[PDB]
Formats: structure tokens, C-alpha cells, sequence
């Protein structure tokens, strides 16, 4: 019955008949992208309409639409007709990754390369990644990929071992030809190989790690109704799961006593991206976004019980659309479960006599997804205390190429002959805020440091400054460490029994953000990575910090568009864009497998609740 | 037979007959510090020699003494008597806590004070604090003592919901005299109670928490030999522990084929510091060195199973000695288990068909102190993958003042008229470093961004330097968050099959410092905590932060004294002192009892592997 519930296979087939009826789904048709949407801003909205947003791709060369179409009524509600060379290319497909391959082995510049290589075209493999925009005019208005080529020397080797540098090729996957091949060198191809399965690698596996068993006997102390409600120790919200997006949150709220308290309306993390910091010819034009240009939620895996999540597990299992409609589900996608998190609150009182301790826990909400050698897991976690915290897991294989002879100011060294690029890993999360309601307001909070004087004889005091965001033109911020700078999310319409705004405080990780040059094109691109914090009032069509159609796209759309509508944020419904990441220089314990590493954020809350909200939590 | 072995109630008891025999211990005398002396540089060389380090106070105003002894020879190796107005006075005792509120409850200045408010004598609890050094010249040579009251209505009671403000009395704890009684003025005592055990303020307890079911059915994966000597999951280390700085640990190694290569050679949090930023003459005076004053481990609680430590847990129960050189056992002072740690490794690979997921443990080693009203948990974790982190958690009862009626700048209201001075927790740990033996270096690395330009055409290149820190004098060093600042620790004898020097890379959370004026007593007490890394030579006696002996100490002693010998470092026997801390502006959901906060360091392998040093972890 909720209108956030997750899509149904039935739903897409619905959806597929619709477009066919009406003539948009032929043969020459692609589903690009299909997701359900979101109910617009109606409190007391009834009149269920469940709405699906489409983009149709061409590959005959026609141009491609975007549709939005009623299940509810079985309607097609718009279609409109998109200019890529204005409004960017549709996303990546993923059928369109072989034809790559497939093009360049019959091309002859291409097996002239690796004729002079000495390397088989059988053997070849060849990674389809996306162009962006750079010199080429003739790129402009085409949907173009690049290739790059390893070597699997079998069918069950590493071909990440084996880069194949100084040479690169382009393709237009449409009219299907072969625009550039670009051979710059000749480089030894690294021999050793990275088979981490290959016991002459590993040696004899360990025999020490004994076994820890995690179990609730009585089961797990949430609930799910509708297939995507949970309730858990006062938390309520609803999981969704989008194609393009992945797991998306929506309307956590928190039981306070008798009244169910809004936080967040929706979380989700609007785009990922990669970029590459190696000026070589090569890969100077590499950016991932994951979430933008390849569509994290269709690469999801399906998570395996007793590795991928141990314990308790509830699994959710989304469904997708395939390039022709079809229902596609992703069984166990999402992995649901509560762990314990340690000490909550300890005191010993010498003079009371009392001793109290308490334990925390916390609710895990995960999916994880590959995309070519790298693999990301997404986990949502909310604490007993009212946190909220976001973390991202990078692992997989990292990229590679190879080591130059005289070593380099931009490649890490991982294995003889073998290099791999510097690059980052930028996360945005989108949070569109509803603390205690939609009228909402950030606050920057610095430290203040106080000089020794009057009223401060002893030179001990500090305090603290906040400095409210009143317009998106003074609204996009950048971390300060040094200064302790957080950004506090307040509703100044709803006071806490001390008459203060309730509120609630955004701790960030202070990581560097974008490296690239102000005038590259990914700094254009991905302006929302080159700024920690974004706070824009809510609109129903400003989704992604990059815009809609990211694939090709010359630059400027999204966060820096909306922005500039200088719109009053003081007490409105708005949206809170946070950028944070992983810079990477590759080390050899990466090699050939890479242990996780993490970045991410927090929401604690900050005169949010009259007291601790965890007075209530029992001994055991 | 390990020179590493805890202290036993056997040798204490020794310590306690040596220091009789030779005339050093009647009646007059009590013990303020002993513990263990760590070996001399020089493997082996003593085959065995236990010595100890005893600070004996004299209750008749007699100099105190510095006494070292053997206890496997049964002399005493030196005995030097001390002149605390120039060198510092010694931590203080236990008994001494206690008289101060028998003191200053015959004091008429006292009574008349109270009398003022219409408070009942009996109900005052007086906090006893540390002294510090401020104006005033009585208290040079003398033990000091000052005086906070707070009103308990009933045993039960939590005396901290009411703060007795304006009113603050200094003790000298030797000649039982009360020097000064100071009173700025009639506050209300704040009336609200704060008994988070009442359940007229808990409410009713949750009915809804599920039991998580932790255990091990072939037990832990570690093996406990000798008393203290850990070895788990490739890593090799002891367990230590001093009455000063707590849990120690020592001989920090991780097995590498055939050969133990050494990583620390002892890792402790060496100082710990908490100044207030309130400026109010009632609180301005207030620092806590709760190391170097106190004794955390003298106060280390008794830690409960399935409360406290959760799982499979080995206890450590460490003996002290008490006043009189009695031992006296902490039962259950030191948990030791292995914790699911998540996902280590994970890929799914299109190309080779193969799908790897491998999953990370931690071990742990824990132990919790309370001090007064505050309570701490040390938290040392190895990681399957090589990584070493520390956590600090911090809970138990903000320490309150009166709330004003104009509002404050450095006091929080937590409850009508309580407030919660602002304040910091700041941590500092020394690393006596051994990357793969003792001849080590360190290196600041920063984040190098690049301009487009030539060799640079697209604007994407990004880059990193490394510089070495070769003296005393340049190894100073501050955080820089937005250029990625980390620290390497390597050894330039020792390379790994790259030909490159093996390291480890320090990532600290670059959270403030210490933010007191610089020309406070408190900058110059505790200077290490005014910047982020400090690098020293090796040498015996260059053991805390702070120097030897903090009480009501001036500046003087210390990281500063120490630096200004400008020792070679590089490629030597160094030491690494890392200051990390919290800025604590108290919310209204610490109250009455604070939800546990973090903070922390961590170490991760930087090319000190050949590769993953995981790759022989099996599948389970
Ligand atoms: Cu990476
Ligand atoms: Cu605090
Ligand atoms: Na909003
Ligand atoms: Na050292």
C-alpha cells in the first residue's frame, strides 16, 4: 500500500507493455535507464500514482527519449525527444561493453599494434570505458567509448596484470566504427601474473582463524512490513533501491516518546567518481562515474550468507529492468542486520555506589556492486543514540598499466614492470533534510580560539561561532580540520525543552577533495567534487550533482546550475550535497587484491532529543 | 623467563622488603608510583634482572625520593631525594582525595559559604582536584589540592545535577590546612535531578531488543603464553601494564614466512590532558593530566563478561601496588578477544569467471578507567591485513557548572540553569619505533597538485613529495587535512622486492589541538599537545610528554627540553609522539550520562610487504 514500496516485477511488465502498445519500445529500442519516482511534495497526498521515468535509447542512430509512464493507469503521461549534443549522451549499456572488443579485433590498426606486440587478438581483453569530453569535435553529438587492452594469458587468469600500455582506441558503438587508434610505444607487457586463488601465490592457506559464531536465537529485534518498512529500536523508515543510485533511504524518522519525528526524507548517494591523475596520453582522460555514466544498482551482486553478511540476515531481493524491459531480479541485493557495537554509556560513581554500563547496536543496511576491477559496498548504519552514519568500502582490483623505466611522479610501483595510476575515489551524498519537518536551516560551526586578556586572564578560554546559510550563492562551503568545522542542520520553527533549535550535526571526514586543475574538463564535469559541502532549496527535477544525462556531457550541469538560482534557504525545504572521498596512491600490499579500505560521514544529533535518548535501554 | 612479564604480587611484595630493609620505607612513607623498568637497549645482556622505579611520598613534609631497585638482586640500585618546587611535585595519592572534604567541612570560611546558599553540610561532595601552577606563591613546595562542592540529596543521588557555582576552596593535603576559601557569588543550585537509573526519568524499559549471540565453539583463534605474550593471526606481541599509563604494549611483530620482523617496539598513550575553556576564576584553573597526575591504570575498573567485553573473552588481571607497597589485583582489569571485522577482500571478475570474497578480523585489547566523573576506554586493534589503531572512548557524566541568566560562551546548557563548560580530551601516544629493526626514518607526505600546462595538456595529473625529517629541530610537525597530510615511518636498510624501503604510513583523524592561548600556563605544561607529530632520539629517561613528575609542575620538562638536543634521526633508534584529542562542546543528549564519542590513530603497511600479506586467508 505505501507508495515507496520497492518495484515489482509485475510493475515492469506493465511498464514494457505500455511502451510497446504506444509504439516507444521496437526493435531498434533500448532501455537505458527505468526507475520509479518519487511522490511529489503532498502532505496528505492519497491518490496513489505509481510513476516510472524511462530512457529509451536508439541504436539505429534515432535520436532517444525520456518517457515517464503511469502504471497506475496504464498511460504514457510525456515523451520527449533529447539533443545529446546539448543535454548529454544516455547512460552507458551494458551490451554495448562487448562490442568493443568484437570492433577493434577485426580492426586493422588495431592488429597491427598488437602484431608488433607479439600478442594473440584472442587473448586480448579490452576494457570499454566511458570518453567524457576533451579535443576530439567529431565526438560531439556520438555515443563514443575508449578502450584500453590487458592480456589473460588463459581463461581464468588476471588479465589486470597484464596492461598493454602506450595504446589506446576509440569507438562509436552506434554506427559501429573504429574513430582512432593511438599507439604512443612500445612497453613490456608485465609477466608475473595475479592469480590470488593460484596456491603457488598464496602458499598453504592458514589453519589458526577458528570460527566466531553470531546468532540471535530469538531472532532480530526489527520488522519489515510492505516488503521495505523497517522498524527498529525507534527508527522507522522505508529501503528503496534504484537502478542508478543503488539503495536510497526514505523518511527516516525516530520515535520520540509519542510522536514520530521526521530527519531525513531521503539519503542516497547521487554520484560517484573516479578520476585518473596520470598525464599520459593513455589514461589522461579517465574519469569513472560509476553512478552517473554506468548505473551502480544494475551491477549489484547478490550477497552470500555467511561471507558476504554474517549473521542474522534479511535479505531483500530488487528488480530491475533489462535493456528490453524484462523484470530482472537481484536476489539477496540488499543485506539487512543488526550487530553490536560496543560499550554505549559507563559510569562508576564513587559517590552513589552506582555502576551502570550499557551496549550499543546498530542497524546495517548494505548492497555491494562491481564495476570492471573495482568493486564498492555501500552500508547505511543507524546507532541506538541517534547517529547516522555513512561508509563506503573500495576494494577489487586496482587499475593498472605499466611501470616506466626511470620511475614516475604520477604511478605507483606495484610488481616489476607494473605501475598503477594515482587516482580518487569522490563520493556526493544527497540529503534532502526534514529535521522535526521540512523548514529547515544550516548552520556553519567553527571553533574560536580566544586571546589571553581581559575576561581571559588565564588564557584558557575558547568557544564557537555559527554562521547561518541564508542563499545557495553563500552556500557552498569547504572543510576546515584546523578550525573543528562541522555544518549543523537545524529547524528554527521546532525548539527542544531548552527552547533551542533542534538540530542535527554533519561530521565529515576532511579529506581532500577534487585535485584536477580549475580549467580541466573533469573539474567542469565534477564540480560538485571540487567543494565539501552544497546546500540548495528542494526541487522535484534537481536529482544528481552532475545532472541527468552525465555520459558526455560538456560540463556545468547539475549542482552548479541549481546554485545559481540564488534561491532563500533560511527556513525552506532543502537539500544537503556533501562531497568526500578517497585519494589513492596504490601501495603493494593493493597488489593483487586490494583489502578494504573506508571513507564516509556522520549525523549526530545536537539538541535534537531534551536528554539521552538511550535512558531506556536495558541491562541485559 | 620474559624480561616482558607483568609484575607479580610476589615481586611487589619484594619491592615492599628491599625498600624496608635498606631503611627507605616506615612509617611516614608511602608509595605514589612503582612499576616495572623496561630493558635496557642490548638484547639479552642482563639474562635477568627485574628492576622497578618507586616515587616515595613522605606524610611528615619530608623530601620525597626517586628509588630504583632490583628485585632479583634485592638492592636498591639508586635512591635520590627530590626538590619538588623545581622538578614537580609527585601524583597524587589516593588517601589524599579523601580529606579534602573532611578538611574543608570544619572550615568556618567553608560553612559560611554554604551557610549563604542554605545547604546542608552533610549533603556537600567536594570534587578534589589537581592543582596546577597559577599565582599563587604559597603553594610552590606544597601539596595542593582544589575543591569543587556539589550537592548529593540522597546516597543515590548523582551530586553532579548540582553544581554548587561561585564557590571553589584550595587545600594543602600535607598540613591538612585550608588556604583559601573563595566566593564569587550565590548561583542557584540547579534542582533537576539526574538519575539515569530512576524510572521516573528512564521511563519504562524497552521491551524490544533481541540477545546477539557471540561465541567461539573451538575457541579463540589466539594463544596467551607466559602470562602476557600474544601471538594471533601472524602478529606477535606482549601485554603490559603500568599503574601510569595502563595498558602497555611491547614487541609488536608480525610473522613474515619464516622471520618475525618487528613493527613498535612499545606503544603507549604516554600523557593524557583535559583543559577547560571555561573563564570563570570558579573553573579557569581546571586541567586534568589524568596520566600524569592521577594514574589511569591505578583506577582501572573491573571489567564484566557480557557487559563490559562480549564474546570469547580472556582476561588479564594486572597487580599494583597500593600506598604501603601491598599488591593489589585488578581482577579482570584487561580484555583480550578477536571481533568479525566485515569484508577484508572482495571481486567479482567478468573476465575470469572467478568471485573471491574473503572476510576481516580484528583482535582487541581493552581496558577502562574512571576518574571522578569521567570515564575512558583504551582500545588497542591488529587487523588481519597489518593495520594497527588505536581508540579512545570517552562516556561517563560531563562535569557542570550553573547555567547564568545572560547565557555564556563557553558553557553549554544542558538542563534549566546546569551548564557544561566547554572543554578539550587530548591524547598523546608514544610509538618507539622498529619498521623491520631500529634504524628508522620519517617522512611527511603531502598531497602535490599540478597546473595544466606542458606535460600536463588535460589538466588531470596529481602528484605526491616526500620529506624526510633529519633533526629534532625540523621533526615538529601540524596536521594539514586538504593536502592529505600523512607520515611514513620506514627503514632505509631495509627494502622490499622493489628495491624500495620498507614503511608504514600514520593517518591521524586531524582533529584540533590544543586551543588555549599560547601564554597560558596550560600551553606550557602541556606543549606537546600544541602540534600534531613530534619525532625524538631514543633515550632511557625521555619516557612521558610532560616529563617525570606533572603535578603543580611549571613548564620545563619534556617534549620541548627534549627536542632542543637536535639529534640526528635520521636513519636511527626514534620515537614517535602523535598528539589526537576531542573537542567536547557539551549537547543536551550527553545528559545525564554521555553516549560514548571516539578518536584515534591509525598505522597501515606502506611497501612493507612484498604483497597483500593476506592472501593465505581462507574462505570459511
Ligand atoms: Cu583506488
Ligand atoms: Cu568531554
Ligand atoms: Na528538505
Ligand atoms: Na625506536
Amino acid at each position: 500500500a505505501s507508495p515507496f514500496r520497492l518495484a515489482s516485477a509485475g510493475e515492469i511488465s506493465e511498464v514494457q507493455g505500455i511502451l510497446r502498445t504506444a509504439g516507444l519500445l521496437g526493435p531498434e529500442k533500448r532501455i537505458a535507464y527505468l526507475g520509479v519516482l518519487d511522490p511529489a511534495r503532498g502532505a496528505g497526498s492519497e491518490a496513489e500514482d505509481r510513476r516510472f521515468r524511462v530512457f529509451i535509447h536508439d541504436v539505429s542512430g534515432a535520436r532517444p527519449q525520456e518517457v515517464t509512464v503511469s502504471v497506475t493507469n496504464g498511460t504514457v503521461i510525456s515523451a520527449v525527444e533529447l539533443d545529446t549534443a546539448a543535454t548529454g549522451e544516455l547512460p552507458v549499456l551494458e551490451e554495448e561493453f562487448e562490442v568493443v572488443e568484437q570492433l577493434l579485433a577485426t580492426d586493422e590498426r588495431w592488429l597491427k599494434a598488437l602484431a608488433a606486440r607479439n600478442l594473440d587478438v584472442s587473448k586480448v581483453r579490452v576494457a570499454p570505458l566511458s570518453a567524457g569530453v576533451f579535443e576530439y569535435a567529431e565526438e560531439r553529438g556520438r555515443r563514443i567509448l575508449r578502450g584500453l587492452a590487458f592480456v589473460q594469458d588463459f581463461p581464468e587468469d588476471s588479465a589486470w596484470a597484464h596492461p598493454v600500455d602506450g595504446l589506446v582506441a576509440y569507438v562509436d558503438v552506434v554506427s559501429k566504427e573504429v574513430t582512432r587508434v593511438i599507439d604512443t610505444g612500445v612497453f613490456p607487457v608485465p609477466a608475473e601474473h595475479g592469480n590470488y586463488t593460484d596456491p603457488e601465490l598464496t602458499g598453504p592457506l592458514r589453519t589458526t582463524q577458528k570460527p566466531i559464531s553470531i546468532t540471535q536465537p530469538e531472532g532480530p529485534s526489527f520488522t519489515v512490513t510492505g516488503g521495505n518498512h523497517i522498524e527498529w529500536e525507534k527508527w522507522s523508515l522505508d529501503v528503496g533501491f534504484d537502478v542508478r543510485e543503488g539503495v536510497v533511504l526514505h523518511n527516516i524518522a525516530f520515535r520520540d516518546g509519542d510522536r514520530l519525528r521526521p530527519i531525513i526524507n531521503r539519503a542516497s548517494i547521487a554520484e560517484m567518481v573516479v578520476p585518473y591523475g596520470d598525464p599520459s596520453p593513455i589514461r589522461s582522460w579517465q574519469n569513472y562515474f560509476d553512478t552517473g555514466e554506468y548505473l551502480v544498482g544494475q551491477y549489484a551482486n547478490s550477497l552470500e550468507l555467511g561471507c558476504d553478511c554474517l549473521g542474522d540476515i534479511t535479505y531483500l531481493s530488487p528488480v530491475i529492468s533489462d535493456a528490453f524491459g524484462n523484470p530482472r531480479e537481484i536476489r539477496n541485493g540488499i543485506c539487512m542486520h543488526e550487530e553490536d557495537w560496543g560499550i554505549l554509556a559507563k559510569h562508576s560513581d564513587l559517590w552513589s555506589g552506582i555502576n551502570y554500563t550499557r551496549r550499543n547496536r546498530r542497524m546495517v543496511i548494505s548492497f555491494f556492486t562491481t564495476i570492471g576491477n573495482y568493486d564498492y559496498g555501500f552500508y547505511w548504519y543507524l546507532y541506538l543514540d541517534g547517529t547516522i552514519e555513512f561508509e563506503a568500502k573500495a576494494t577489487g582490483v586496482v587499475f593498472t598499466s605499466a611501470f616506466p623505466e626511470g620511475g614516475s611522479d604520477n604511478i605507483s610501483q606495484l610488481a616489476p614492470g607494473l605501475g598503477a595510476p594515482f587516482h580518487q575515489h569522490i563520493f556526493s551524498a544527497r540529503l534532502d533534510m526534514a529535521i522535526d519537518g521540512f523548514t529547515n536551516r544550516v548552520e556553519e560551526e567553527d571553533v574560536v580560539r580566544q586571546t589571553m586578556g581581559p575576561g581571559n586572564e588565564r588564557g584558557n578560554a575558547f568557544s564557537r561561532k555559527r554562521t547561518v546559510l541564508t542563499r545557495e550563492s553563500e552556500a557552498v562551503r569547504e572543510a576546515d580540520a584546523r578550525t573543528g568545522r562541522t555544518w549543523i542542520i537545524s529547524n528554527p520553527e521546532s525548539k527542544n525543552r531548552l527552547n533551542e533549535p533542534v538540530g542535527y550535526k554533519l561530521h565529515a571526514h576532511n579529506q581532500p577533495t577534487l585535485l584536477a586543475d580549475p580549467g580541466s574538463s573533469i573539474a567542469r564535469r565534477a564540480a560538485f567534487a571540487t567543494k565539501d559541502l552544497w546546500v540548495t532549496r528542494y526541487a522535484d527535477d534537481e536529482r544528481y550533482p552532475t545532472g541527468d544525462f552525465v555520459n558526455q556531457h560538456s560540463g556545468g550541469a547539475g549542482l552548479p546550475s541549481y546554485i545559481a538560482q540564488d534561491r532563500d534557504i533560511d527556513g525552506q525545504d532543502i537539500v544537503v550535497w556533501h562531497t568526500f572521498g578517497l585519494t589513492h596512491f596504490p601501495r603493494v600490499e593493493d597488489w593483487p587484491i586490494m583489502p578494504v579500505d573506508t571513507v564516509g560521514f556522520k549525523l549526530r544529533p545536537e539538541g535534537f532529543f531534551d536528554r539521552s535518548p538511550v535512558l531506556d535501554v536495558p541491562a541485559n
